[PDB]
């Protein structure tokens, strides 16, 4: 379906992932985060959320896939907080790094992030 943000109508897939992925910015991230068609509840983006979002998006821009969860957790422990395990990632992103975090980070698919 569509997502109205910033005077634009962006294309999402059936799982709520941004298909016009190159149109993404912080504003789009925010609209995705409150998109309750694809999330039980809006997700309030803290700086921790943002650190995770920026990491996923940089990885996709560089490698064309999302990083594996194994690598995400390692990164989070090093750059977010020493106790940021997968459970902590689900605390931030209730549906997980693929269904929530990669979606909000504007990746066109979460492929790789398992």
């Amino acid at each position: 379906p569509e997502l109205e943000v910033k005077g634009k109508k962006l294309r999402l897939d059936e799982d709520g992932f941004l298909q016009d992925w190159e149109e993404w910015d912080e504003e789009v991230a925010e609209a995705l985060a409150k998109d309750t068609r694809f999330s039980p509840q809006p997700i309030e983006l803290t700086e921790e959320h943002w650190k995770i979002i920026r990491y996923l998006r940089d990885y996709f821009i560089k490698y064309g896939v999302a990083p594996p969860v194994r690598m995400l957790v390692k990164h989070c422990k090093k750059e977010v907080r020493p106790d940021c395990n997968l459970q902590y990632i689900y605390k931030l992103f209730p549906q997980g790094p693929a269904k929530d975090a990669c979606r909000i980070a504007g990746l066109p698919k979460p492929t790789g992030c398992v």
